C-alpha cells in the first residue's frame, strides 16, 4: 500500500494542461531576455530575487519598472496587467528596501 503504483505524470507534464502562462520579459542593462512560463498569480518579491540570481546578488539589489514607475514588488502581474509585456528594466535600489 505505501508504495505507489505507479508514478503520475504531472511534474513531467509542460503543457500546464493547456493553461496560461506569463510572456513578460524582464531586460535590464544585462540584456539578456530570460524568462520562464511560470503562472501570472506569483508576486513580484519572487521575480526580484530570481533577476538578482542572475547577476549573482541578493534579492535587495534591484527593483523593476517600466512606463517610468518603478512598482512595489507585492503586487501580482496580472493585477498590473503586464503579463506579456515586450520590455520591463530593472533599476538599482538606491537605498535598498
Amino acid at each position: 500500500m505505501s508504495d505507489q503504483e505507479a508514478k503520475p505524470s504531472t511534474e513531467d507534464l509542460g503543457d500546464k494542461k493547456e493553461g496560461e502562462y506569463i510572456k513578460l520579459k524582464v531586460i535590464g542593462q544585462d540584456s539578456s531576455e530570460i524568462h520562464f512560463k511560470v503562472k501570472m498569480t506569483t508576486h513580484l518579491k519572487k521575480l526580484k530575487e530570481s533577476y538578482c540570481q542572475r547577476q549573482g546578488v541578493p534579492m535587495n539589489s534591484l527593483r523593476f519598472l517600466f512606463e517610468g514607475q518603478r512598482i512595489a514588488d507585492n503586487h501580482t502581474p496580472k493585477e498590473l496587467g503586464m503579463e506579456e509585456e515586450d520590455v520591463i528594466e530593472v533599476y538599482q535600489e538606491q537605498t535598498g528596501g
